[PDB]
């Protein structure tokens, strides 16, 4: 099964820089999320499609998450990723997609949409906290990149 959940969300930040800094997150994440240590690409050019391995530590081990560029839509200032191996895929969840989608706010910042895919293996149902789990995953990333645009206004 796909279950969706939406959270709306906003920032200061205006959308085409936000947009911007997004598609800078491997370099970005690795230094504002302490427990990510790395992003590498294996296959693809960060266009959609690109398979990435990411590199993080829980508890003092090393572990690996692995993600699939899903669909970038400037048009709708829009990135998405799917989770697609690692630690967040219990053996009922089969791909976690966090899709981002911003327009403008009032006062020259962002309106965001946060859209959480929680695909499920045949009939089951996501847990209620990994469900809490990615939506606070979720809500972390895009924090990450805002906060990396507001530390350093220069660069976007
Ligand atoms: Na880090």
């Amino acid at each position: 099964g796909v279950f969706t959940f939406e959270d709306e969300i906003t920032s200061t930040v205006p959308p085409a820089k936000l947009y911007n800094a997004m598609k800078d997150a491997d370099s970005i994440t690795p230094k504002i999320i302490d427990d990510v240590k790395s992003v590498e690409i294996v296959e693809g050019n960060g266009g959609p499609g690109t398979i990435k391995k990411l590199t993080i530590v829980e508890d003092g081990e090393t572990k690996f998450i692995l993600h699939k560029v899903e669909s970038i839509d400037e048009a709708n200032y829009a990135y998405n990723y799917s989770v697609v191996g690692g630690v967040a895929l219990p053996p009922t969840a089969e791909k976690i997609t966090f899709e981002t989608k911003l327009v403008e706010g009032p006062n020259g910042g962002s309106i965001g949409k946060l859209t959480l895919k929680y695909h499920t293996k045949g009939d089951a149902k996501p847990d209620e906290e990994e469900l809490k789990k990615g939506k606070a995953k979720g809500e972390g990333l895009f924090r990450a990149i805002e906060g990396y645009v507001l530390a350093n206004p220069t660069q976007y």
